[PDB]
């Protein structure tokens, strides 16, 4: 009804992991250009993080990390979602975010954590990615 | 429509009884692989038990017991649903759960009770099963 | 399109008259086996009665009365709907229900009242019937 | 979606102009038998008159007037809608309704006014007609 | 799904930029004649401007401006939407509207502003256009 | 609180039986002049009839009938509520309304029916009355 | 409660007729300074005209007309409400508005019509006035 | 806001235990006559039972049992609430209901269970009671 | 009455201008200490801007600008509301914000724009201010 | 209004910090005795922690830690809220909970963290406390 068969429906939106590897920026443009009304995913509750993590664990083969829509463009710990939603929830991995070497401003789901925790990472890294769309 | 023709729409979700016999664990992952977001069914009110019980008695094939999403992971009688909803409702059959022979940590609907009551059973045993999805 | 094109959409559900003549219980089992989530129809509002009456008058030829889902299972004047919804609405015909000779425990729409009012009738009578479904 | 592609969705219902010419009675019965849950159209606010008027102009060419669901069944200026909705809104053309020569009891949208205003007319006149359905 | 796959679902409606050059009036008629209930788009919220601006930037390349449904038919700065919705939100570009040379009465989204802001333009100019439909 | 302590809160409105005897018109004017936005009560649901019937039985002793806001001003059975709400629910007593002797045009709740059913009565008769107000 | 006892609650706002005589400008400023969130009244549906008309008749005796919030600020028949709401509804008296002798730019409810219909009048005329507030 | 200080607010309603002792019938009439829109309490979810039980334990001194609105007038296990709500939830004590000596048709909260479980009891018994009101 | 009589009710909250002149931070602490749940005002809709502008123009004498709750805490152009609501709406004045000489990090309504548009200003400036509260 | 003047309204409930020092248990029963339905506060999202933290820092008296409704009854680290809401959120301070000296099974907001983080503490120790009510 709300979403096509191969998309995860949650709180009015539809989510899908893509196994293809891309930079954070390339992943966002792809989601946006996939169908009108799409972006890399934004998270707003713990239940979402867990339902999403399990979904990726079941539908994604490999240990590659997954890009999500959070980023720090101003480069000063002001994380914002590409979909323009509120940053009213977080779940950083242990010791994150750390702006490692001052080159990490794009967020990724950490494979080692069952895709449940976030990590700021180099945007030029090649990760799989999670799109979020309205249908 | 809210659900495909052969699914039971109920309080916003869709349910279906599958007659193929599987272990509790394979019944779960089967549901999750039918479509992203599905799980073995969870119950939260008396009306659902009755509705579900009637649906199964009308649509199943055979006289098998049915696996649902409730399971005792810690083995300390701490029942949790695979869909992560709160365990705010329970409807055990007479004298259950009994962790019989300390080898029962999975819940099934009991066929002899017309599929209304629950019973903790051996997870490696095979049963028919009830999936729950959001479309 | 909440319903197939040959069903009447009404307050979240779908309705359809079946002109084949059946006993009250055979009608209920036919609705039940039609598709999951169906029963003989339940009524909860004055507006539903008038809408259903006209629908029946237009799609139901002849003057056979029509079975709906109300019945007195305990034979004690406690009317219940087969869909388990609340009995919070009643529109009995003149001098009904009367449990005539204590042999009438099933409810039908009365052809003579333009299918607006109800009558308790011998359950084994053959009437056309109104199914209700969730799609 | 709320309506088929060939229909106009407005405030919860679906509307379609039919260009076949019919008497008011035949137009009402055609709508009723088109599919369950339909009637000639009722109007309740100025926006609806304006939206319908433009819709007909775009999808109904020619100078034929259009039947709608208002009629004077008691013949004493008691205008009621066939869909049983409230007569809480009227938009009569200049000097209407007038029961001209006591032969006018059905209401049509007047082509010369761009289908904005109403006229009471001989029910046996052949006009195009506007149906309203629930899907 | 609320909209066809190549349309943008937004607050109950569906939007689509058509990359064809037309005068303001031809663009309105094209939308109106597409399916019943469409018009050049109306805007009522800041979030809509941002969402539309981004969508247009991604699905409409080049520098052609885009027609929207606002127009000053009376020519005394009384801006009205073709879909008759209320003019309760405005987002004019710097120093607009200005009725430049008494020849500008139709509104367009300005490419140079990233399609975020509005400008009144000569109605016979050729722009791409944004349709809005209710499905 | 939605209503003063001696008024019955029901579906957004406040109701109160006044145990004073008045003609139908004096009863309407009394309610109207009580506070801005009051009228003799209008009814739209079966649940309201039951709730009101019980309330009146408990707070109005004796056998005097009770005026409600339904009246046939035109005298051709066109029943309208004084609060201008839609006449979309009726619950006439046996064989009513009958315009007995061409002198009955105002409606009252019938004491002998437990204030559940309606009757058209001579407007100059003295009944207690039921006011409805928006606070 | 939604409004004080001395005010009429209608569709979310509160209305009160003031019997003091004032020019249209003084009436608008009195409403604004009465308390934050008030203006002379705006109308958007026929029900409101009818409810307001009766309210004024009951709580405003005498033959004085009543100021409401509609006015032609540009002086070219561009009627706008002081509360910035949409002019989506009009109910002018016979042959109004007429800009009689080019001195009429403010709108009053006409006493001779029972306060149902409107007239454009000399803004400096002393009329009673209707305020609208949020509480 | 919703309820007076000494009442427990839950799901739109207000609840209060009265320490005075009365028969079931006398307790119901008292609630009804206390203020318009009151009855002995009805329960519809487990959380209600527990929040209520705790409230009574804290505000009620003594070990006397508490009457609630459930009863079996037809005397055949058809329990219904005096407030006319659905019987979509139950929580009988161990081995209840038992229609002991065929003289128990009124329900009471069992003090020994911390007022959490129900017991069918003699209606002529003197218990404290829980009223439920709308304000 | 969602608010005290000297406050402006608006979309669930209450607003009030304070004419005393304070630095941006002293204004925020004054709103905070006024009553629990108060801050300098946040804006989220075009309609709020216009309503607040008129309210200020009527209850605020003089031309002192007015502090609102937006500020750039990280001094990096990342504007946040003191009430922690989402920055999903902006209405900057011409050529603002400009961080003039890198000393302006607090936002005020501009008197010259009729209090409609915003300007980033030196936080130590003395302005009147707008509080917002939940009552 | 939703709450009394000296209470903090937040997501439908009312909160207040009490400075009187009490044991965790007496703080709980004190809240329950302030009004039926109250309990020590429960948290379910990051925004509440921040809102509450700020409120307390502004309205308390002293530098005491604050008791909240979370407590480990079974002493097996199974935290439950006194208001019976699900424990779907947690925000422990550094290295907590530690069941230190196996004598800590009650949670307090830590003053040195600006009242944002939690810590399990000795239940017999005294602290300021945060009540939560529904009015
Ligand atoms: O060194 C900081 C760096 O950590 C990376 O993640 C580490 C992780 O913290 C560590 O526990 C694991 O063993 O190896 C990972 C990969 O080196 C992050 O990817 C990076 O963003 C920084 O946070
Ligand atoms: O012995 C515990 C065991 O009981 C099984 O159920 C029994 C049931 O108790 C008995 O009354 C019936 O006749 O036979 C059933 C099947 O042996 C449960 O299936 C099992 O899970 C345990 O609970
Ligand atoms: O007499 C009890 C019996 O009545 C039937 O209804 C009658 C009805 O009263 C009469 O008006 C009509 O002409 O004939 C009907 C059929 O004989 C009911 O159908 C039956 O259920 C009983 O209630
Ligand atoms: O004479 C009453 C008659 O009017 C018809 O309408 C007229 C209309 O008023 C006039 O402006 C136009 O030029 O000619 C129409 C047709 O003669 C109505 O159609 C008819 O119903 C009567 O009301
Ligand atoms: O001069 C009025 C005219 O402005 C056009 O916009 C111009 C703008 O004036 C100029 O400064 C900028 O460099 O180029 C813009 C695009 O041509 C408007 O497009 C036109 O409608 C008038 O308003
Ligand atoms: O006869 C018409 C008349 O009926 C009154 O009701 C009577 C009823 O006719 C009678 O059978 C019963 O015993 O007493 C009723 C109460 O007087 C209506 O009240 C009146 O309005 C007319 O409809
Ligand atoms: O002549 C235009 C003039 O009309 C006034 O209203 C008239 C009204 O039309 C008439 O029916 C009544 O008897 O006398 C009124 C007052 O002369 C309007 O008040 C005025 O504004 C003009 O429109
Ligand atoms: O004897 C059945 C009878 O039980 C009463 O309750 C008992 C309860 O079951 C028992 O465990 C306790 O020791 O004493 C109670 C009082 O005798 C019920 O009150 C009655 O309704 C029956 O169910
Ligand atoms: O020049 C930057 C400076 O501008 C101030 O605003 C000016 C405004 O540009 C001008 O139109 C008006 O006449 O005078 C204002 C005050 O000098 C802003 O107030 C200031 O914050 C900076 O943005
Ligand atoms: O030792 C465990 C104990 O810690 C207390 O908190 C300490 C805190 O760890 C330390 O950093 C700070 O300087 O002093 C605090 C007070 O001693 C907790 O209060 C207590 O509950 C335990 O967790
Ligand atoms: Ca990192
Ligand atoms: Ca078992
Ligand atoms: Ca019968
Ligand atoms: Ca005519
Ligand atoms: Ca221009
Ligand atoms: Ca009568
Ligand atoms: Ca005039
Ligand atoms: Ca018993
Ligand atoms: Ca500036
Ligand atoms: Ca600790
Ligand atoms: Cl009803
Ligand atoms: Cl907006
Ligand atoms: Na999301
Ligand atoms: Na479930
Ligand atoms: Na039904
Ligand atoms: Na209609
Ligand atoms: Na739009
Ligand atoms: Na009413
Ligand atoms: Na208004
Ligand atoms: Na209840
Ligand atoms: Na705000
Ligand atoms: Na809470």
């Amino acid at each position: 009804n709300n979403c096509p068969l191969d998309w995860l429906p949650m709180n009015g939106l539809c989510y899908k992991i893509f196994n293809q590897l891309k930079t954070w920026e390339d992943a966002e443009m792809f989601c946006r250009k996939y169908k009108p009304g799409c972006h890399l995913a934004s998270f707003h509750r713990y239940g979402e993080s867990l339902e999403i993590a399990e979904y990726i664990s079941d539908y994604h083969k490999g240990q590659e990390n997954v890009w999500i829509g959070l980023r720090d463009k101003k480069k000063d710990f002001s994380w914002e979602w590409t979909d323009r939603s509120c940053t009213d929830y977080l779940t950083w991995d242990k010791n994150q975010p750390d702006h490692y070497q001052n080159k990490e401003f794009c967020v990724e789901l950490v494979s080692l954590t069952g895709y449940r925790l976030w990590n700021d990472q180099v945007c030029e890294s090649k990760d799989a990615f999670l799109c979020q769309c309205k249908f």
